[PDB]
């Protein structure tokens, strides 16, 4: 074979390009995409398109312009610049507006620099920001902003943005701001963190800085004081700029206000309807409050007799939250994804006046999403199809008869596909299909009425045709039994695989709760690299913790991290190295944030499966990570709830198991998330048992270690690492 | 050869122990010992002993004695626990009074804890200490004391301390307070950080800590606000008959005031006249004045008939700092070591009204230091002897006669002995030798009257014994010549040295200004172990910038550190292949702190001579070093001064040309002195222009990275290093 390999410079330099299609629907019938950075209109049905934006209009702009957002009427647009990364979804922009009738900037009245978050309001062009911690609205674009709250303070006080855990772990965004479905009401969340411990590291800056600088961010880790909230809505049809607006709270319900809780979802129901789920610091018990807009007192009544209770026996309640309602159009009732009695997450149907859900779905398999609702018919994803809890498949129930379930995607090519996101269109008259393997990517139009395969938008064509002349791995995807349960794993093996000869194996490592890493998803990575170039088998394996499987085995793990999970993939390399084509002398695992605990804990073990790994920015110590995900799946770290089993699970107490292994340890010093502290103790306690490893810090790299520079370093130097440990002496 | 060769066992375990002979005088006659964890009095003139306190008097005490002091009366014993480490010489700690005449603890009116420092008077036993910033004087140990000053201010105001940068640079100690001769006047030191910058680093303590702590410590970086300093001195036998005795006190001269100045030199020469060093922020500028106490105001005035100006055309005034003088006992003349026309430092007589000094000393070597100054003889160290600037021994020139000069030391031992200090007894009536090498340490006791030895203290006989059965190193001290100028290096050589093969070279580096690494200095190190063990030359090289060696050689660097140290140590390197026993694909280079710096700077200059090194904690821009060293040597970073050579001598800027070499960077994150971020900066230069090396960073420690543990990892990691480098694969 005289074909050149996957190399490390291929992954590194992205020699080999996935092709996407990334559209955003406009209404029922059209689509935005960005085609040479001029805006495409295309049309759904017939695939034609007109330019809605020459890629030229903003030659003379000034700065680059960094995304742009289309109001929803296509009057306006928002041209967003001078971007700069705060955490994992905040950042910092500056606005202007382009008016796209009159063909013009807007001079006047703009949103300031420094802008924390903007959004149009669902329908029309309003516009709603957040500067400084406070509220504005924008009933024009070149129009005087009303200012919504009073109260913002830097670090303190947050009117709709959330503070560091709440984008973190609660809502996964930076907005907490929620437009009513035509833009009347604008509800919005208020957190308050003062009384929050700050997290506090050096960042070094250019070589130009004389003295570092401290980073100082209110970051409640396990057992901490956490940040409170509270919940306004506003009607932005009645603002005045002679009088302040007023915002009209929503209050926890009683259950919640005794102790300590959290706002873990906002959905807007219909015009005058809002749900809201909270959810108790202890995560079992969560309740939804359904509310009405009352036109007589001005106010929002939520009935108590329209409450839901969701808890669990077993674990927390939700995947990593409660799931998201999809209410009817007359917001009389809604489908959620609950835990059903045998423990597997189906769609159930609730009325807003009634206690017992019915649930519409069932089987020993998952629902993953609910992706679009029409009153003949829910569409959903699950991994129904073939018993892979790996594979994404589109279905739709029809809601007059649940026996009749239709999956759209799972025969359209079942050996390139079998794993599907979905995009349906404002009223789901069309459907966008992702199908991102285990074949290469392949994007399609549908159209709903009678499920008809309209077009091809890419095929990615050309990148195979490239592949073609590239000695690429295969993967396995199969499973094992440990008493009496499947449990999945992959393999990503080298090409020419060949199972009368020996290979090392590297063990890719995540296994956090709810998580998935052995499935049907086709990737360019660094077990690419490994696998073809290094002849290096990779393996993941989804033990107890993981996740789309049933709460027997998601729920294994409550208030035990660190033992199952750990246990479960040492278990895996030990039936690894019984196969034949597995050198038991070259097993090594490797793993990045949770994975990098699991890789720790597995390597402080004991037992002498592996012979070196790398953990790269690992946690160490659950005390050192923060509330929401920790109290989660561990309760609180005081005598009285979990604290010896807090106690029992550092890395830092296995330090003299790693005697008899080679280390490295990685990790950047400017990471927010899972704080340098972490490797910091892990390092020490190594270092006062006389175990010698191999470091590596980052310096001012966050948790993703993601600057080109870095990226290309990190990769660089674990590669050095693995070959050095493989290499037959 | 079938002995053990020294291991790196052997030096992380300290098998092979050098025995010491510290003693303490108490009087002109007798000195204290500890022999088995007794405290015995010795005579000096016959040898003879008494035990002064049995190694059981404080079994019942509950506290671990860090240290003991007994005041000068003999009256009183000062005991240290609680002791916790600040920098290089800061510390606090509790303290409590024994009284050796009833045999008792006293418990009244006690020092309290976390005081900061405390001397007893040099007469009877009297009490100075600093506690909270503020200075306290107790007259007797049991009654109350005497507050002195109520600025204190924790990081702001320091009263009788000195903040970090005069510990560190300026006095090379904590306190800043000096009594006088009798005990009656105290006099010290007031020094105000309030806008001077702070650097700010996390410390992570036990794991048991669930936030990191920032330490946040007053530093002034070069070119940053430096403090202010003020003088001041008190009648102490004046406290117990007025309220609030006044602090007078004594300014600088007006022409340390036209700029940023810094306290240098607190010497007193009588009870009532004390002498000050001041020198300029640009340190080629000194001025020493001599203040009398006037009975008749309370007042304190320096004549400017009595000023002493003392200035540098080719660099800095002193080796480090100005240097100390030595008063008759009259205090109307004075000694003082200081550069000579040749540019040789030698001592100088003064009288305190005359301005022309004569010189005692001349010739092509310096003074050391003055140990003495009795009515008939000066007793000093120089490096005289057989023109080895690495060579030291004691002498003694007679006042009446400077051509009378006799070398006490030169010719007691040799070929064992060339390197001397001394500790003369009170009034110099008695002298220990303490003799460090070529050979094994040798302590020895002697009469001034005679110049008689009167009998071997300490021979190492024990030790002498092990290591016979050793296959210890060997070290060739010597000299190159470049330039008609001679240069020395030292070698550490394998056993059995064999001139026909080659040798792996490590060369050990420090090269700082003033540095001396060739001597006749014995030593047990790491270098030890791997000349012996793993048959490595060590070689180390004091070319231009180092010291003792006259100011042709030591200002050479003067405004252009990183330049002829940095090209002088590669040089040294090339001599040494030409010595034809050197493998030159095998030349290694190390250094810890300005060794770390230069190792840095050579491994990025693209000679091609080095195949690898390892830098330990080094600068890395003279911008993030402290003032009063880096300005020293580089004066100001501004367009006016030198700030094209502060830019100019990065190792950042060289970070392409360590593509061509194996790195290994090492620092303590608790680096007070060289800060983490200096090594942080390297690293980010590294990974921004594509170049891998090995990293190790060290958890809570410091500058020294001395904590046990932690001293076995580094050595450990940096054996493996060297090792790997060496291998002939
Ligand atoms: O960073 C973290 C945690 C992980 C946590 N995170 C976990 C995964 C989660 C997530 C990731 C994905 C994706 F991979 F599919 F995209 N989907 N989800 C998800 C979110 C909500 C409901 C269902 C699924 C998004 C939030 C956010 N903070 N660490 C935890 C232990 S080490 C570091
Ligand atoms: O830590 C430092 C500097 C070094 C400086 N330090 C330099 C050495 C100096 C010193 C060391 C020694 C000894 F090694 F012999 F004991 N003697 N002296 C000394 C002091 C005053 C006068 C004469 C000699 C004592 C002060 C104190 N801070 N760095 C400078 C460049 S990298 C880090
Ligand atoms: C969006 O929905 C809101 C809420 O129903 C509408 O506001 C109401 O409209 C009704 C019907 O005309 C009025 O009688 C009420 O007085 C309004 N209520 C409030 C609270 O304002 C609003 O008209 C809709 N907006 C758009 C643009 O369609
Ligand atoms: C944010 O929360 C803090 C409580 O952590 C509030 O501050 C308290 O306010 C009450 C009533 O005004 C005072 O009596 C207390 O002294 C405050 N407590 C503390 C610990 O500071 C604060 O008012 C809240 N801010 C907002 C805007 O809601
Ligand atoms: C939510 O989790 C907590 C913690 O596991 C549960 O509280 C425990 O319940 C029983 C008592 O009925 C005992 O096992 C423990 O004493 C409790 N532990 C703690 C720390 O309080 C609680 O029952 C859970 N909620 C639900 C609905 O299951
Ligand atoms: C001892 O005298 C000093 C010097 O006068 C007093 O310190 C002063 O106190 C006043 C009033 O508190 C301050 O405004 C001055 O700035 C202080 N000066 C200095 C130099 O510190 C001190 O308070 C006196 N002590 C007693 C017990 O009276
Ligand atoms: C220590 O020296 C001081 C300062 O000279 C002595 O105090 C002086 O003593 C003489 C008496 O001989 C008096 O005339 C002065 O008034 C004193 N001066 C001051 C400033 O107090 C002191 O007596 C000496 N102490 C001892 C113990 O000898
Ligand atoms: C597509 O074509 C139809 C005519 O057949 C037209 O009405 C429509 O506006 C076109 N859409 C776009 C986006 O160009
Ligand atoms: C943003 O900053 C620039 C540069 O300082 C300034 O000229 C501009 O007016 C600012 N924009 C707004 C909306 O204030
Ligand atoms: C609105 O409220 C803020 C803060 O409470 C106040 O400073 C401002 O003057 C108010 N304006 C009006 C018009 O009431
Ligand atoms: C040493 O011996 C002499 C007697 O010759 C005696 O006076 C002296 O006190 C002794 N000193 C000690 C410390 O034992
Ligand atoms: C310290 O210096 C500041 C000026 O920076 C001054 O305001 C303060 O009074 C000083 N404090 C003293 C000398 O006690
Ligand atoms: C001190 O240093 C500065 C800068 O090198 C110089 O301009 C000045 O003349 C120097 N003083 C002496 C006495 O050489």
């Amino acid at each position: 074979d005289s074909r050149k390999t996957y190399t490390l410079t291929d992954y590194l330099k992205n020699t080999y390009r996935l092709k996407l299609y990334s559209l955003r629907w406009i209404s029922d019938h059209e689509y935005l995409y960005k085609q040479e950075n001029n805006i495409l209109v295309f049309n759904a049905e017939y695939g034609n398109s007109s330019v809605f934006l020459e890629n030229s209009t903003f030659d003379e702009f000034g700065h680059s312009i960094n995304d742009y957002s289309i109001s929803p009427d296509g009057q306006f647009i928002l041209l967003e610049y001078n971007y700069v990364k705060q955490w994992r979804h905040s950042y910092t922009a500056s606005y202007d507006i382009y008016d796209l009738n009159k063909r013009q900037l807007i001079t006047e009245e703009r949103i300031p620099n420094n802008t924390q978050w903007v959004t149009w309001s669902p329908v029309g062009h309003k516009l709603a920001y957040v500067w400084n911690n406070d509220i504005y609205v924008k009933i024009e674009p070149n129009l005087p902003s009303y200012r919504i709250t009073w109260t913002g303070k830097e670090d303190i006080i947050y009117n709709g943005i959330t503070d560091w855990v709440y984008e973190e772990e609660v809502f996964s965004a930076y907005s907490a701001l929620w437009w009513s479905p035509n833009g009347t009401f604008l509800a919005y969340a208020q957190f308050n963190d003062t009384e929050v411990p700050l997290i506090e590291y050096s960042f070094y800056s250019d070589e130009s800085l004389q003295y570092p600088k401290t980073v100082r961010v209110p970051y409640p880790k396990a057992g901490a004081v956490n940040p409170t909230v509270k919940f306004f809505v506003v009607n932005t049809d009645s603002l005045s700029s002679v009088t302040n607006a007023t915002s009209i709270q929503i209050t926890a319900p009683a259950s919640m206000l005794i102790g300590d809780h959290y706002l873990c979802d906002v959905t807007w129901a219909t015009q005058e309807r809002i749900s809201l789920q909270w959810l108790r610091r202890i995560q079992n018990y969560s309740v939804m409050d359904i509310c009405d807009y009352d036109e007589s007192s001005g106010r929002w009544n939520c009935l108590v007799a329209r409450q839901h209770i969701e808890m669990s026996t077993t674990g927390w309640v939700g995947r990593f939250r409660p799931s998201e309602p999809h209410f009817t159009l007359d917001g009389n009732s809604f489908y959620k994804i609950i835990s059903n009695e045998e423990g597997y997450r189906h769609i159930c149907y609730f009325q807003i006046d009634k206690k017992d859900c019915t649930f519409i779905t069932k089987g020993t398999w998952e629902v993953i999403g609910i992706e679009a609702l029409t009153s003949d018919y829910l569409y959903y994803i699950s991994n129904e199809y073939k018993g892979m809890p790996g594979g994404r498949n589109l279905y739709k129930i029809q809601l007059s008869d649940y026996t009749k379930v239709t999956c759209l995607s799972c025969e359209l090519n079942p050996e390139r596909c079998q794993y599907y996101s979905v995009s349906f269109s404002k009223e789901a008259k069309y459907y966008q299909l992702r199908c991102s393997g285990p074949g290469l990517p392949l994007y399609t139009l549908h159209s709903s009425v009678n499920d008809k395969g309209l077009r091809v938008l890419e095929d990615n064509s050309a990148l195979d045709k490239m592949l073609q002349n590239v000695q690429m791995p295969s993967k396995k995807l199969d499973f094992i039994i440990l008493n009496e349960t499947k449990f999945w794993y992959q393999m990503i093996l080298p090409p020419h695989f060949d199972k009368s000869k020996k290979y090392p194996l590297l063990l890719d490592v995540y296994a956090g709760p709810c998580s998935q890493k052995a499935d049907t998803v086709f990737r360019l990575n660094w077990a690419t690299y490994l696998a073809s170039t290094e002849n290096i088998i990779v393996a993941s394996f989804d033990g107890r913790g993981s996740g789309y499987q049933g709460d027997k085995i998601m729920h294994a793990i409550n208030r035990r991290l660190g033992t199952f999970e750990v246990e479960d993939q040492i278990e895996a390399a030990r039936q690894f190295s019984k196969m034949g084509f597995v050198d038991n002398k070259r097993i090594a695992i490797w793993g990045w944030s949770y994975g990098g605990y699991v890789t720790s804990m597995v390597l402080g073990s004991g037992s002498g499966v592996f012979k070196c790994g790398i953990a790269v920015a690992p946690v160490s110590r659950w005390e050192y990570y923060d509330s929401v995900y920790t109290e989660r799946y561990m309760g609180l770290p005081t005598p009285e709830d979990n604290l010896d089993h807090y106690r029992n699970s550092t890395v830092m107490s296995r330090a003299e198991n790693f005697k008899q292994v080679e280390y490295l340890l990685i990790h950047g010093t400017a990471d927010d998330n899972v704080h340098f502290q972490q490797s910091a103790q892990i390092s020490k306690a190594l270092v006062d048992v006389g175990v010698d490893f191999q470091a590596m810090w980052y310096t001012d790299e966050d948790h993703g270690i993601a600057s080109s520079t870095a990226h290309q370093h990190i990769y660089t130097h674990m590669s050095h690492f693995i070959k050095q440990c493989f290499s037959l002496p």
